[PDB]
C-alpha cells in the first residue's frame, strides 16, 4: 500500500448499500445532477442524492450516482463534476475525521488536501478553498430510504 502521505484512519461500514452523504455545515445532501453539475440540497427526497460508494483498493472510493450512473470527480482546477466514465479524477481517499465523520480527499490532488466540501449555501467548495477544520468537509453517511 502507498498511504499517499495521509493518515489511514478509516470509518466503519461497507459498500453493500447506497448512502446519502449529509453535510451539517449548511444541512445539505451531496447531489450529482444529470447535467454533470454537483451541489447540495436540503431536500431529503431529491432523487439525485442517492450514492453508491465502491472501493478500488482499501480506503480509495468511487462515489457514483445511483440515478444517472455518473461518478463524482474533481477537475484540475478543483471543481467537482459528474463524470460519465471512471477516471483518475474520480478516486477519493475516504477517511475518518474527529473519530466521527467521513472526509473525502481527491486522490489525484491529495498532496494539496483538496476535499469534497459543501458551503453553508449548498454550493460546492473549490478544492483549494477546502481545509481541515472546516465544517464544509465533514460528511455523515446515511442509509437511503
Amino acid at each position: 500500500m502507498h498511504h499517499h502521505h495521509h493518515h489511514f484512519n478509516l470509518p466503519p461500514g461497507n459498500y453493500k448499500k447506497p448512502k446519502l452523504l449529509y453535510c451539517s455545515n449548511g444541512g445539505h445532501f451531496l447531489r450529482i445532477l444529470p447535467d454533470g453539475t454537483v451541489d447540495g440540497t436540503r431536500d431529503r427526497s431529491d432523487q439525485h442524492i442517492q450514492l453508491q460508494l465502491s472501493a478500488e483498493s482499501v480506503g480509495e472510493v468511487y462515489i457514483k450516482s445511483t440515478e444517472t450512473g455518473q461518478y463524482l470527480a474533481m477537475d484540475t482546477d478543483g471543481l467537482l463534476y459528474g463524470s460519465q466514465t471512471p477516471n483518475e479524477e474520480c478516486l477519493f481517499l475516504e477517511r475518518l475525521e474527529e473519530n466521527h465523520y467521513n472526509t473525502y480527499i481527491s486522490k489525484k490532488h491529495a498532496e494539496k488536501n483538496w476535499f469534497v466540501g459543501l458551503k453553508k449555501n449548498g454550493r460546492c467548495k473549490r478544492g483549494p478553498r477546502t481545509h481541515y477544520g472546516q465544517k464544509a468537509i465533514l460528511f455523515l453517511p446515511l442509509p437511503v430510504s
